[PDB]
């Protein structure tokens, strides 16, 4: 029965914020409102909480009670005014963009983006009259120059794959402020616990709660956090009309549960990541590592200004090419070969031989897809087991 | 374990189709794959699993096993090639159209659509360059007229609101074929058990499984059934990139549980509605009555040519206007005042005083929504009980 | 919403009994209180609760809200004052007996009992000083004869395997009524829909809701209904201290869900049974058939005065004994080979070759089980599909 | 690694043991087998199963595949041979005691036992011919002086409320292997991460997974781990026949989720309670503190021997008695007033005013309840937030 008072700690808010059992029969854990619609005592009441002149419910695709908790709790974590829960990370971004953008508008994106966010942009909204421009969100000079009066939205992820490149959120925020552009940042990798873009200036944050937020890989979910005005626009339009990405109260309840241990889990993802990154840094097979924890990381100072810890994500270039990458991934025994991250279990991936095994060294390299770059999502397993696993894979990657 | 499709009876396929317990450890009820990621044995299996070389999964937003069973089964019930499961009715509607339509194309709409479907059409894709035109899909003379070399898809619901107005599905299917347009019908009200648009000529059918299909109002879900080529494209583009309206295995399984009693539940709905319609008709308080089961139904004959049964939705207009309606609704004890339909629970709504209450007799007239229009979604309760509520509520309407 | 008071019809009460959305934020379907503990606003309240002075909760093992509804509902349907939900049918049986019996007490039992109920009495509570005596409850002169001052309770099922042998509930209650014994009936096969033993005189009724109540075979649950006085003891003694067979509210919800279509499902189970039982009757390969629906049924008159419908379970004997039954069973394609009943899916089982393959012709025989007796739990599939599966199988049983 | 092959650490087994996705369609999170019955391909196979000659399932009450992994995992965590899941903690102890005891047998019990298990023993099995006697399990001489040829089981909690009194598990275990008797340790409080009785000589461990194991108070479950032999006996007798406390695969899947973060949460719980215990040790209002972490704790050494960490429970007495206990309790703002423990939410309780508020000081003392003893279950919230709550409450107690 806290979170919402003066200023309870992060971990106290990710557990209590927004809920007092005294308001729900005393149920310690909040009841799950797994219902599609709600009823009214009078046609007059219905009308009231239909026109917004009243606080109530009537249909879950619009707003649900258990969903309103996750949302309220998530907003408090990112330090925003309000949040909206959705069916998936793509439901969050597509819902945001579909209502913020219109034909003739221009949107500036980071030089790199999450595959489906790229496809959506260049083959989805991008083919419905909206303008796209990929700029270096770390290059403020270039950002300012790329700005036009048609610029409505600035969208990027920080950090961004594959080299965990970082952006200057507070600087971008400033430019967009002068020009009147809305800043949207994908904060799946850090979570509200490791980085809070809204405080650095960004206007809205989108998450793929499917990853770190759920932390157990058993639900697909997305989240949006920003001003009431903005989230309200996105709730009444993007999600309801243009997208139907409605989140199941059950999954929302599952999300809210995985969040009750967000700080602990993140603490552990980073810890295992730090020692693994440094262990990777002494092997002659690894010729380059992309991890914010190492001081040799190009944007070390910028990373440590925005991020609380270097995150539990690392990537490196195996000296040996695509063949070594294949051998390295085929030899892994604890690290699972799959796509995704933020799971308790350790995941690893070699895009050059997996998601891009079709292309050519010439084309894959064109997309900035290194030939021997493998990426791992360090889980909550015992480092010893982890170090041992990649240790043998390396001996096999040769 | 018999669902040979087309051959085994409906009820038989609604329970077994697509599943043999022998293939899943003898599990009578299929295991729910509440997972987000799927891992590979090697990076070469992942590659083939990405280059369409190998059959398998890797991420539940693209495709999930539990959803695949739900999908295959729905397909069988509609006599369709392939199905697609989504987070809600609007996830299917928007996911379908977002991929079939582009800027410059035109789409012919049925006079009346679902509130949100109208909003998405007119304030969604519409504001992105797609041309819209409403045409009485029952008038084939006008349809043929309205056709153009640019009309890409014909979209409508049958029956439709606010009077259960039907369309000539095979009629427009023939026209759409000559010109080369895609007919997609919203078969929500009927369910594949009362009508199979695909067999009448339609190309795609979208469903709001939130209603009759789930039948118990505890989940929100949508469904798209059509040709393998059409559905594959909608999966790989509409859902994957532009909507992300992913359905949660937990809900998809609840839906498959509801479907298992589709026929039984739809029979009671139709049986109960008929009796109420009969009654409402002879009522002095009733000015007009819209129930496809009455021999006076304008389109009685057409209805029985497309619908195996009259469905369980009924609409009627009170002579006293908004006043009567407000009093009628407020006096209801067994019927619930709310939106939606298709629950074991009987739902009743009065637009002029609820959803469209913020209006005035202005458009309420322009939209065909009489001040006395009342829509009833007859549940499965005891008809004796439902009649006393309507009867009692009728007397209070005075 | 219509409560009980026994006025609203069975179908109304089995859907709305004891629930008013208005009292729960207007949620059509009750929110599921999936929580282990409930908090107190003050220490006083918590106390007043523990002292019954105040009504509320504290621990979901003694009393949970979600389960409470289910319990108020099942009592209504059964026509008793109180109900109680447990982890399983056995958890209900054992909990009831574990609290009504003590060393020296005597239990008069029906001749044939469900496997685990038998093993429970003879190898469970039986090895703790409780005397067990099997009697033919259809014979009142025999029962009254076995009646002794130490007889504390009378337990039986009606109908009971292997040939749905019936009992005279009202007559038994009379004998028990005069001596002071407690009558408890396992009403699993009939459900409150087809038979209400409480209305005939029984003191307590038990159910394996893992069957017809759920009707969808995805949960195992138990139910007990009877007076407030008796049930309270079972909850606060049998459930709480012994067995501790607590039901998950998730499962309780799934159960109230399947119950919403109880009458519809039972109506079909029986219609399919009658036809199937009449088709087997005309078969020369079948020697004897046990179905309360056939006019030849031995207790056909007693059956029709206690049950509103013959039910959905069938047992019959093949002329070719063992081998005919094995070949038949091993040939079935739509019916499944499995224990259990009350599922939407049709199940079949041949003791002589499955559960009792262990025994010998003599053993089984001298144990009640013929060599060619097979039991079918007719499902909701299409009758012609079911009939053609038994037909094909009968021919393969040559 | 990826289980318990390459002698994986605890955190690694807590999330990987017993499961390899490459065996279940590559699913990262194992599919939930929410099914009651399992079918067979031939009657023969079914016979095999029923007998035990063929590996498989046929009914979940006996054994379910999702529960098998929960069981197998726990077995690894506790370092045991086999495990079993039950509907609840009580379901675990009763199911266990009901199968290892018969009239004429004697069971030696620790001096203090959990409220319900005491009632169970003294008003359940106890009234069924079983002889029970309490002996201080920290006093090996008295324990041995109590061993009789009739002694069959030694059952104790360690630590045990209300003062966290310990017992020499290796000690009583050695006395047992000598005088027969089976050792059953209720290891709920410490979990297999903080204490492993099996590795000290215990025969079985019962768990109220409803607490720390679950971790989030949304489940009620129990766990038993020990030798295949003893465990196989409890499965096929206590579970199956005398208890029926079946676990829902839903909750068993949920519980396996919480276990995925056991080490992490357990660490915070302990690090949190220490600080809190230290702080309580310096306040004028506190008369006595029972925390195994305080160097002043009577069994400090022995605790340090068996428990890897001091745990998360803290009991203490207020010089002010009940009055001081009520005001301090009623004054709590972050801690919640409720029974139970092991949740991410901090809970507190004062027996003298809640559960025993009705008894007189005499009665209370004649049971083991102090007039000013309050028990605190320290959650995972923020320590600074927790200190502040207790601080003001302590002040409110004047």
């Amino acid at each position: 029965m806290h979170g919402s008072n003066k200023l309870p700690g992060f971990a106290t808010r990710a557990i209590h914020h927004g809920y007092d059992p005294q308001d729900h029969g005393g149920a310690l854990v909040p009841p799950v409102y797994q219902t599609a619609t709600f009823t009214f005592p009078t046609v007059e009441y219905g009308a009231a909480c239909f026109a917004g002149e009243q606080a109530g419910h009537f249909y879950s695709r619009i707003s649900n009670p258990t969903l309103n908790l996750l949302e309220a709790r998530m907003a408090s974590l990112e330090g925003g005014e309000a949040g909206l829960a959705l069916a998936s990370g793509m439901g969050a971004i597509t819902s945001t963009l579909w209502t913020l953008l219109r034909p003739g508008d221009e949107v500036l994106l980071g030089n790199t983006l999450y595959g489906c966010t790229f496809a959506f942009l260049h083959h989805g909204i991008g083919e419905f009259g909206v303008k796209l421009r990929h700029v270096d969100m770390a290059d403020l000079q270039a950002l300012e120059a790329a700005m036009t009066p048609a610029t409505r939205v600035i969208y990027f992820e920080s950090p961004a794959n594959p080299n965990m490149h970082m952006a200057d959120i507070a600087g971008v925020a400033k430019i967009a402020r002068k020009h009147g552009a809305t800043v949207v940042v994908d904060n799946t990798y850090c979570t509200p616990y490791l980085q809070r873009p809204l405080e650095l200036g960004a206007d809205l944050v989108v998450h793929s709660a499917t990853k770190y937020l759920s932390g157990h890989g058993d639900i697909t979910a997305g989240i949006v956090v920003g001003s009431q005005a903005l989230v309200d626009r996105i709730r009444l339009q993007g999600l309801k009309d243009m997208t139907g990405a409605v989140l199941s109260p059950h999954d929302a309840a599952l999300l809210m549960r995985g969040i009750k241990t967000l700080n602990l889990r993140m603490d552990r993802h980073c810890a295992n990541a730090q020692v693994l990154a440094e262990f990777l840094a002494r092997q002659p097979q690894v010729e380059l590592i992309h991890y914010p924890g190492l001081a040799s990381f190009p944007q070390y100072t910028l990373a440590r200004q925005q991020m609380s810890q270097p995150g539990g994500m690392i990537a490196f270039e195996l000296k040996g090419g695509i063949g070594a990458g294949r051998r390295f991934m085929n030899a892994l025994q604890l690290f699972s070969r799959a796509v995704s991250l933020g799971d308790a279990e350790s995941l690893a991936q070699h895009p050059a031989s997996m998601t891009h095994s079709s292309y050519t060294p010439e084309e894959r390299a064109h997309y900035g897809i290194s030939e021997g770059l493998v990426r791992l999502s360090v889980g909550l397993e015992d480092i010893d087991d982890l170090l041992a696993d990649v240790q043998q894979a390396l001996k096999a990657s040769a």
